[PDB]
Formats: C-alpha cells, sequence, structure tokens
C-alpha cells in the first residue's frame, strides 16, 4: 500500500460495527459464502470468526469494533461466527448492539450437515464412536439422541424461533448451501440484493476445479490468482447405513417443512 | 495461496502471448487503465512494462513469453508499453506475432500530454529549461521535440493501419478515464470481448489527490490510489504558448477524430 492510499484510509476510513453478520449454520457453507462475498468492492470482513456474542462478550463492544476492518463510505462491514445461531444469549446481544443488524444463515440438508459435522469432529478426535452409534439414544427403538450437537444444530425451525423473538423475519436471509455449490453466481445474486449491494459477482468470477469437485474463485479478493477452499472444506464423508439415513431424514422432515413455511421457501431436502 | 489452489494453476495453467496490448500513449493514462482492468477476473497482466517490441526485441520471443503470467482458459493475457505507439518497427513486429492482436491506445489532449511529459522529465532532471523554451525552434514550433511529436496521433496511426485493420484498435479517452472511469472501462471490456463486470462501484474519488482510486485493487482487500508519480503537479504555462500549441495540433486532431470516428473533445 502506497502513501496516498494509506493516507486516504487514515483520513476518510473508519471502523464500523458490522451491519450484517453470517450467524450460522455450522458446516452450512459459511466459509464459501464469505469468501465469495469478499470479491465485491463494497464488502469488507473480519478474517477470523470473532466469537464475540458467544465467547468473548465480556470484552465489550469497543473490543469488537476494534477487530473490524477500516472501511470507506458505502462499504459493508461483516463477520461470520457459525456458532451464534445456537447461542442462547446471541439474539439478545446482537439486538442490543443494533436492532437493525442484518442476519444471514447458510442452511444445508440437516442430514448431510450432521454427517459433515461428525466428519469434522472425527478428524479432530479419531477415536470417537461411529456416526450410527452417536445418532441413537436407542437404536432398535429408533430413538434418536437430540441432545447430541450434530443432530441438534440441524433443527433450524426451533433455533429460528429464538431469533424471531428479537429480529423481524425481513432482516434475515436464508441461503441455500446446496445451490451455493451448484450455482454460486445465482445464490450470490440474492445475497447482494439483501445487503443492498449492486449485483457485481457473476458467473465469470468462478472456475470449476474438477480435481476438487467444487467451484473456485477465478480471482480471489486481494489476489490475482484463483482460490479454491482448502482441504478442510469439502471433506469426504464416510458411508452411512442406509437405514440410519432413512431414520434421520424421517426425524428432520417435520421440522424441515416447518422451516420451509417460516422462511417462505422449499429448500428441497425432502423432494 | 494454498496447496489445492497452487496445484490447479500448475496443472491447468499456462503462459500465453498477449492477445491484447496497451501500446500507448506516453502519459495518456496507461497505468490507470491497466490497474483498473486488472480488477476483472478474466484479465491477467504482466506487472512491468516489457518494452519487447521496441527496446529488448533482440532478446528473442522466448524472453517475452517468459514474462507472461500463467493464465486459465478464458483469461486474457496483457501487457502495456506506452512507447510502442511511436516505435516505427512495432506495427510489423506485433503483426508478425499475430495479425489478430487487439490494440488499445489511451489518448490525451496533445497539449496536456506534452506538458505532462515535460513535467516527468523535469522530475528526473530539475535543471532542464522551461517548457516554453523547449516548445519553440524559433513562432516556429520545434516539432522535432519528442514531447510534441508524440502528440501527433494521426501520423502515428497511419503507420499502424498499414499492418492492422482499424477495428482491431480501440482509442480510450484519457480525460474520460478520469471523469468517468466505469464509462471508459465499459468500452474496453466490450472491445476485449469480456463480460462487463467493472462498474461504478469499483471506484472511489479521492478528494485530496484529485483522482479516482480503486475501492478494492486486484492485489488487495483495501482501496488503492495511484502513486505520487501519477498525477504530478504541472508548472504554470504561458497562455500564448498554450494557444499556439493548441492551434498547431487542431488540424491533426480533427483528422484523428475522422480516422477513429470519435471526437475526443480537445478542441470542443
Ligand atoms: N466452493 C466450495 N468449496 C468447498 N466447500 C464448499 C464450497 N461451497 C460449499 N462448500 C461446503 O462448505 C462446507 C463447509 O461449511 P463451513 O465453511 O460453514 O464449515 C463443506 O462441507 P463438507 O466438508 O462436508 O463437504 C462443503 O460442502
Ligand atoms: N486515477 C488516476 N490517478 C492518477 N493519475 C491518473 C488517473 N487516471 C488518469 N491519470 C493520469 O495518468 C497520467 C499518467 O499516464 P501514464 O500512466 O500513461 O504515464 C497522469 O498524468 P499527470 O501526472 O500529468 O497528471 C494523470 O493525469
Amino acid at each position: 500500500p502506497n502513501s496516498g492510499t494509506l493516507a486516504l484510509l487514515l483520513d476518510e476510513g473508519s471502523k464500523q460495527l458490522p451491519q450484517a453478520i453470517i450467524i450460522g449454520v455450522k458446516k452450512g457453507g459459511t466459509r464459501a459464502l464469505l469468501e465469495f462475498l469478499r470479491v465485491h468492492p463494497d464488502v469488507r470482513a473480519v478474517g477470523a470468526e470473532p466469537h464475540f456474542f458467544d465467547r468473548s462478550y465480556d470484552k465489550g463492544l469497543a473490543w469488537y469494533r476494534d477487530l473490524m476492518p477500516r472501511t470507506l463510505d458505502g462499504q459493508i462491514t461483516m463477520e461470520k461466527t457459525p456458532s451464534y445461531f445456537v447461542t442462547r444469549e446471541a439474539p439478545a446481544r446482537i439486538s442490543a448492539m443494533s436492532k437493525d443488524t442484518k442476519l444471514i444463515v447458510v442452511v444445508r440438508d440437516p442430514v448431510t450437515r450432521a454427517i459433515s459435522d461428525y466428519t469434522q469432529t472425527l478428524s479432530k478426535r479419531p477415536d470417537i464412536p461411529t456416526f450410527e452409534s452417536l445418532t441413537f439414544k436407542n437404536r432398535t427403538a429408533g430413538l434418536i439422541d437430540t441432545s447430541w450437537s450434530a443432530i441438534q444444530i440441524g433443527i433450524y425451525a426451533k433455533h429460528l424461533e429464538h431469533w424471531l423473538r428479537h429480529f423481524p423475519i425481513r432482516q434475515m436471509l436464508f441461503v441455500s448451501g446446496e445451490r451455493l455449490i451448484s450455482d454460486p453466481a445465482g445464490e450470490l445474486g440474492r445475497v447482494q440484493d439483501f445487503l443492498g449491494l449492486k449485483r457485481i459477482i457473476t458467473d465469470k468470477h468462478f472456475y470449476f476445479n474438477k480435481t476438487k469437485g467444487f467451484p473456485c474463485l477465478k480471482k480471489a479478493e486481494g489476489s490475482s490468482r484463483p482460490h479454491c477452499l482448502g482441504k478442510t472444506k469439502g471433506r469426504t464423508h464416510p458411508e452411512i447405513d442406509r437405514e440410519v439415513v432413512r431414520r434421520l431424514r424421517e426425524f428432520y422432515r417435520p421440522f424441515n417443512l416447518k422451516f420451509y413455511q417460516m422462511t417462505g421457501h422449499d429448500f428441497g431436502w425432502d423432494g
């Protein structure tokens, strides 16, 4: 950065509390959304997940504001912390910072999200029981263990009720994790509209990596070369017992249908 | 860059010869044009000015292609060397590489271009004579002075048209690049066959510097204004000298407008 540029930021740039936050969900495709959004000239985001509203609230809003990137007028300041979605005091705390805060939730088929979550935990703690084992409280009775975080996070409808007690539905956007993969430019169109940004991100910003199997950015923010998400993003899932899968799809179905109605959109996880 | 990404470039990436080149003009606003164009995801450009077709031609084509960035299918490879425009041998040589090469020329009011050129020379050698002194040979203007000769666009253009069809050339307005960046960039993207991505939101006007800056540069998440060397303060020039130079260029300017089919408005 040259003298004049730094000078501009020093003189006309300021640190703002985030006007929009990606609050969830874990494994929904939150890193992908944030990286794609960063391509837009009017988006500036914190690199790390702050975990302010859940883990470090006692440090204060001043500390939080301090983590934010210095922006120019017109640019939107954002942060993502997937765990907020299921944090009890989060809705109240964010509303306390500002009642007009916009919230983005990247959702995904509860079944594949649960398996994705498990896969990640398995890579960290390789000696844990199987997915089938953790899924049930009682296998033959078919009684699922809803206290297990992996299952719990996927009951979107219930968590959403918690948020709607502090925010109007109009201030929330529900992004399709599946479409973010099959047609990112398409999904980003909706996100840009929601954030009040001009639709700049388009098909030409993406390049499909056959080797990885997911789309990548033809040119990443702050770089001239492409950018595919790392090995940690797009982990291979273990094969799960067909019956266990049918049972979990059965468990989520009613909650999914409620979620479709609450959001006014059928995400297609139940056909 | 991470493993997966880097692997992708090594496997699917490849160096190409430039399909489009910014060939001029000196002080027209070439750095600004290239820096703005680099924001496009389908554009990859050489960082330095090659000076292949003019200065280092004897280094062979191998050396040239070496400097090119590794691109992905669909991405256009580009370079800028402002002095190509006035290089006699440039037209034939570039055509030899490929007669399908697209050429972009950023033009500027010949008078302000001349003063800008002088100002740059002055920054490198503060002891040179005044601009007014160098302008005249005797009311006879010293047309042999590079600062003046470079501005006779029509003359140089005739040389290029002996090797390229006018449709493979685009003349960008240096003045509009400043007043309406997105406007000129739109013309450029269309000419290069690239989708129109660069828009008004990509720019932020710097009141302190007096020029627009990129809100987000290609190689950064932060804004980017051109350096202190781009947008130099010009010395105050005698009105009579300015009048005589404008009168000198006018005939040539109007011819240039007819050749390119565009009135750049340097004479109204
Ligand atoms: N272009 C992309 N590259 C990699 N992963 C992507 C992606 N678009 C979406 N994803 C998804 O993002 C998930 C991770 O979400 P988060 O970033 O919120 O943790 C990955 O889960 P898997 O690893 O199970 O495939 C993957 O499915
Ligand atoms: N955004 C921008 N910032 C700075 N200079 C810019 C600019 N857009 C156009 N220019 C012009 O680009 C000229 C330099 O052209 P080049 O890069 O081809 O040498 C400058 O000449 P001055 O220094 O006389 O103002 C300036 O007028």
